[PDB]
């Protein structure tokens, strides 16, 4: 029982975390076999901070103009190439330590863990989810650029995120590890700010299928509803639309509970249009929408109580 | 900027973890130097559960009767000894991924991170803290029992709990690594349930002190109140007794933010006695109380937004 913002192992991540310093900057990097992953923006300067062009500011630089420092051993650069807003350091040597793994871009809505890094040592590590509008709100200071996010499959690490940037509203902005940004965002100054966002429909509906596997059911009543009419609900509080995929997906956890979904949206229309009158759902006040249904599933016993 | 339930990064524990068999019960072992720490109830059989005599079930037990198995290889056990509530399994091979470690037990209202592990298989790392009660609020199913909380200071890890059991209301309890309980809790099956909780009052008011780092102030006001007269309010609501060291232990916060301690508890008088009527206070719509001052200096930024 219980159900918390549940976080992948950090290991195979934290062996693969390194130092990147050009100039006077020093950020993150991520080393993978003989190839170490960071933003390009190690490679401005603060006049170049408004318009850099960073092909210019790339041409201008040499192999030697880089350190990566793997905790007290200096990597030596042997190449460099610019692949989007990520920079790929090419090193003498392969991490004995790279675990297996893959580069994955996730969608709006899905969920990844964080490892939180300054000066290439490891802070923290917490669950995040990728916005409707492609920030995550995540928990970062000055340094922490190339951290990265990611979830574990098996043995197998697939990254999906790299932390580039702090928006004016406190959210963060990155790429994948292929170094295209998610949303429409840019690794400049500039006026960018995160534009409107909304519910993730889907999560809360995974959420509230984990409190009834957590053997709560106060939210639950005796209606059903349609699609079309939750749609309608739906919109009106700013949550994504559910689609019938969706419906497919909390296919499992509708069996498992033994409550249809359009039955758990009637609950959701209910919560939305009375709130929670001071009761709490898995101990927030709040309909919480940064579970989706397989971290339900991963976290939740297969045995509803 | 942001505010995660931030967990320490886990993979000096995950190098730790085992599995422990003893006839057809399998937990969670952990692995320091030549020693596998587990919980005693591993010796139980489904007729001992009630009342089983600890003292009486491991003096039947031999070397061998234990099987313990660090991924895939096996540990030859030499030798086992009852510690309180734990048995220390001495193993014919010192684990090469010890950490330097503490064994430290912590106080109600103290956060740590929890390694949740399934057959001596890492799944996910959450932070808790230990309530008031002694309990814990944790994430765990059936085979959960010899996963760990700790804490890491530098490179060190400070191991604070071993998880036991689930009581009847889904929380759970443990012991320290010297297998002394939290709280009045015992392994076995018996009417025990978790007392009353209250709300840990410093842990709100460090939270409240992070939501100001992190340029939010709504809450505030302009009053002051006594300690007493703060504490008058507290018992009301099921708070803790705040106390002058509390009080010393905010200072730092306090000193950041400009905000005096005895303001931030007329903040949070406030806030106790009209609600937040519809908002949020980084992004929670309850009065967050499993953060540590600790906590929110480790997490925010040293400079003030
Ligand atoms: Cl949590
Ligand atoms: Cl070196
Ligand atoms: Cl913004
Ligand atoms: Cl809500
Ligand atoms: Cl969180
Ligand atoms: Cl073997
Ligand atoms: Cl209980
Ligand atoms: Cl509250």
């Amino acid at each position: 029982s219980g159900f918390r913002k549940m976080a992948f192992p950090s290991g195979k991540v934290e062996g693969c975390m390194v130092q990147v310093t050009c100039g006077t900057t020093t950020l993150n990097g991520l080393w993978l076999d003989d190839v170490v992953y960071c933003p390009r923006h190690v490679i401005c300067t603060s006049e170049d901070m408004l318009n850099p062009n960073y092909e210019d500011l790339l041409i201008r630089k040499s192999n030697h103009n880089f350190l990566v420092q793997a905790g007290n051993v200096q990597l030596r650069v042997i190449g460099h190439s610019m692949q989007n807003c990520v920079l790929k350091l090419k090193v003498d040597t392969a991490n004995p330590k790279t675990p297996k793994y893959k580069f994955v871009r996730i969608q709006p809505g899905q969920t990844f863990s964080v490892l939180a890094c300054y000066n290439g040592s490891p802070s923290g590590v917490y669950q995040c989810a990728m916005r409707p509008n492609f920030t995550i709100k995540g928990s970062f200071l000055n340094g922490s650029c190339g951290s990265v996010g990611f979830n574990i499959d098996y043995d197998c690490v697939s990254f999906c995120y790299m932390h580039h940037m702090e928006l004016p509203t406190g959210v963060h902005a990155g790429t994948d590890l292929e170094g295209n940004f998610y949303g429409p965002f840019v690794d400049r100054q500039t006026a960018q700010a995160a534009g409107t966002d909304t519910t993730i429909t889907v999560n809360v509906l995974a959420w509230l299928y984990a409190a009834v596997i957590n053997g709560d059911r106060w939210f639950l009543n005796r209606f059903t509803t349609t699609l079309n009419d939750f749609n309608l609900v739906a919109m009106k509080y700013n949550y994504e639309p559910l689609t019938q995929d969706h419906v497919d997906i909390l296919g499992p956890l509708s069996a498992q509970t033994g409550i249809a979904v359009l039955d758990m949206c009637a609950s959701l229309k209910e919560l939305l249009q009375n709130g929670m009158n001071g009761r709490t759902i898995l101990g927030s006040a709040l309909l919480e929408d940064e579970f989706t249904p397989f971290d339900v599933v991963r976290q939740c016993s297969g045995v509803t109580f």
